[PDB]
Formats: structure tokens, sequence, C-alpha cells
């Protein structure tokens, strides 16, 4: 029943999302300020907000500083880091910060944010076209995977940016493909068995591994319509993500 | 008061531990079983094991196929997974895993596992010598990190194996060095501050970013006799992390 909101102040990101993915998802053009002004027309509800930044918890470049202005500057990015330890966390790992407290500087129904690292510091793009699944579609879709395994159960809606497309330099037809890779074995829901997911994720980002591919999701997959031929070559890089996960389920 | 247990069956590993590590640390030769079978005419304690595999669970290979048979195999393998949510964990989270479940399959004074994901599965080794810092110093770094930061107060040593040497494809001399710098950080306990290890690690993994070096973390380094200069352009493949860790701390 959550709602996913997809909010990117790049429209060549927001009309990728459109075209990728399959209400229950809601994709905003502009920033931060401008998707809470349009919300509250009809906020007449509790969301939490993804926080995509560095290792250390600053909150500064494209999306964060929007969080960074919005939230309280200064004095709210050093309440942030503390809630977070003030340590380094490394990427790959995701914690989520409750803004209730405030009420103890509140800021709207944004009561969480997950604070999921994509690079230990902005000193330089994460990206290399020499290896766009390591740099690339990997570090997004593992962010997004973070983001959605990690979001309270109890929240309306989940606010999310166009992933690693700031400084991080992975290009939008990258991370998106990613994102809705991500959102597609989200919405499956049940449809999907937990352990066939983790077959498809194996595959999708390229670890092709038959002894963690079991009979039964062999089973599964034929049930599913999943043509497991073209699953075990999935390329990213020239396969429909509708391959994987079509559309029936 | 925690001890820090080493343990390999490549003696070029152990050799290098001791030749970096400056009791509170012990290094073995050999395999679990050779491990816990010399601990025992002393047992006469809680400990953690560090397993980083996969992130699926799934326990084959080297260091985690020796758990994997210590604790029982396939249905403890099965049960192992099955603490895990059987989900997709990514590189760079670290889950614990407590056996005291066994009481209610339990195997000695080890409690608990750390489960730290190295690979999304073993389909080929992570390591690439056109970027040893990516894909050598920095996962080995970040396991390591992730492992003592993870580890559970209450027990007295942590068991950690030859990080991401086996089919992960990690030089030794790689290894044992990010192993030995995130050691000495630990190590240094509340002698550096928080706010200085975080720098220490941001030049160590070569993120130079000057917005996130605080001036009272210059004020600190020049206290404890750490050279600013040499940290701002540290080279992993080149200095001795004694320069950022001198050993008078
Ligand atoms: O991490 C997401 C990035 O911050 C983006 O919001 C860019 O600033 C603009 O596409
Ligand atoms: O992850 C650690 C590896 O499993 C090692 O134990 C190798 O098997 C041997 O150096």
């Amino acid at each position: 029943k959550m709602r996913i909101i997809l909010c990117d102040t790049n429209e060549v990101v927001t009309n990728l999302w459109q075209e990728s993915i399959p209400k229950y998802l809601c994709i905003h053009h502009g920033h931060l300020q401008s998707l809470m002004d349009s919300m509250r027309k009809g906020d007449a509800h509790s969301y939490a907000i993804v926080s995509p930044g560095n290792s250390y918890g600053y909150l500064g470049g494209g999306f964060d500083k929007a969080l960074y202005n919005y939230f309280g500057g200064k004095p709210f990015e050093t309440w942030f880091r503390n809630q977070l330890g003030g340590r380094y966390h490394t990427v790959g790992s995701a914690t989520v910060v409750d803004l209730q407290r405030c009420l103890e500087e509140c800021r709207d129904g944004i009561r969480y944010i997950i604070h999921v690292p994509t690079v230990v510091a902005p000193s330089a793009p994460i990206f290399n076209p020499q290896n766009p699944l390591k740099t690339g579609f990997e570090p997004v879709f593992n962010a997004m995977w973070n983001a959605l395994m990690h979001s309270p159960k109890d929240i309306d809606g989940l606010i999310i940016p166009g992933l690693c497309t700031g400084y991080a330099g992975v290009p939008p037809i990258i991370s998106c493909k990613s994102m809705a890779f991500a959102l597609r074995l989200y919405m499956a829901g049940d449809h999907i068995s937990k352990e066939l997911k983790n077959v498809l994720i194996m595959y999708y980002l390229q670890y092709p591994f038959e002894p963690f591919f079991p009979e039964s999701c062999k089973i599964e997959c034929q049930k599913l319509g999943i043509d497991i031929e073209m699953l075990k070559s999935f390329n990213v890089e020239k396969d429909a993500i509708e391959l994987l996960i079509p559309r029936r389920i």
C-alpha cells in the first residue's frame, strides 16, 4: 500500500522514469520544495525520504542540499550526523533516521530519512564507462534495494531522487534502468518467491552462478513464463527487464 | 578488552599479519578446526566469527566451507540463510547471527557469526589490477571495519580470516595492509577522535575532500604528530600506515 514518489530536477531522469515504470507511483519534475508544495493541496500522512549521499552524512550537492535547506541547514546536518553516530558508514549500508525527535525543526509529514551512502566522499565520479555494471548498474540497484528493504512499514510514501546521477556521474539511462528493475521486483510482491528474486538479481547484475539457482526456482520460472535461457545470459546493456519480470506478474 | 584472532590457512597471509600488526591479538596458521583445537587447552569464553562470503549467505569456498563443516553442514546453512531472511544482502552490509538459538547444533564457545558479504556470488574474482584501490584496498577495509563495528560488545574474542584472498583474488599484500589499517584505527581507541578517524579513512581510501577535514581535526593531527601534508597525499600503494597512525598512539 506504500506509494513510491520519484523526484528529480532533471527532466531527462523524470522522462525515462515515465517510460520505464509499468496512484502507487508518482513522478515529480522539480525540486523537493516543489514536491512538498504540490502534495499539500492534497495532504488535507507519513513519509520517508531517501538521502543517497556520502559515507559521513554530510548533506551537500544536489538532492541532499535540498534536504539540508528544507530541514534547517547546518544545525540540522550536525544533528543528522550525530544520529548516524558521527562515524564512517560503508557504501552498501543503510540507516534509518527518525525525525520524530524534532517534536521533543519539525517539517511536514516527513518522518524518516533513509541514509543510503553511494560514495565515500564526492571527490570524484563513481561511474566509469569501462565497467558500467560495477560502477553504474550495480551501485544504483543496491542503493534502491536498500532503500526499499529499509523503508519503515508504517509510511504512506517513499520519496526517492534520481540515484547517483549527480556528481556520481552515473548516466540517467543506466540509473533509471536499475531503479526500474528494483521497483519491478518490489512491486511483484509475493507473486515471485524470495528465492527466485535472489536469482533474478544475481543474473541481472551479471554474477551467473548455477549452484545458487535451485531446481525449485527453475520450476517457478516455467510457471511464471520467465525464459530460463534468456535469464542465464541476461545482458543489462542489451536486454529488457521485462524478460526477467513479465508484466503479467 | 576484546581479543582479535586472525586465522588463515595461507602462511603468506599469516606471515604478513605478524609483520604488520604492532594477548590482545593472536595469529593462527591453519584451519578453523585447528584454532578451536588449540584454544580448548586454555578454554578451561564467548566468541564471534566473521563470515565474509556472498550476498546470499551460502557457505562454500574457503573459510566459510570450514564454518559450514564445523557447524553442521547443509542443515546449518539452511538455518543460517533463514536467519538472514533468505534474501539478497548488499556488499557493504553486515548482519550478526546469534547461534544461542542452537540451545533451544551448538558448537563450542562460538556464539555469533557476523555475516559480511564481500561478493554477490563467486562467479569471478572481485580484484582487478587496473584499480587496486576500488577492487582491493577498499573492499577489504570495508569488510574489516564492518566486522569491527558490528562485533557484539559481550564477546571475549573475534575470529577473522584473510579477507577476500580466496576466490575474490585480492593479493595478500593488499588485503593484509587494509586489515592492518582497520585494526590500527580500532586499537587506537579514544586516543583519536571519531572525526579524525573519519578523515584518516577518507585519505587512506583516496577520496581527498577538504570540506570534510575540519579545523578541529587539523589541530588534533598536530597534537598527535600526524603529518598533515603526507596525510593529504597519502598513497596506500607507497606509504606506510604508520604515517597515519603513529605507534606512539
Ligand atoms: O543523488 C541524486 C542527485 O542528487 C540528483 O538529484 C542530481 O542533483 C540531479 O539529477
Ligand atoms: O575469505 C577468506 C578466504 O576464504 C580465505 O580463508 C582463503 O580460503 C585462504 O586464504
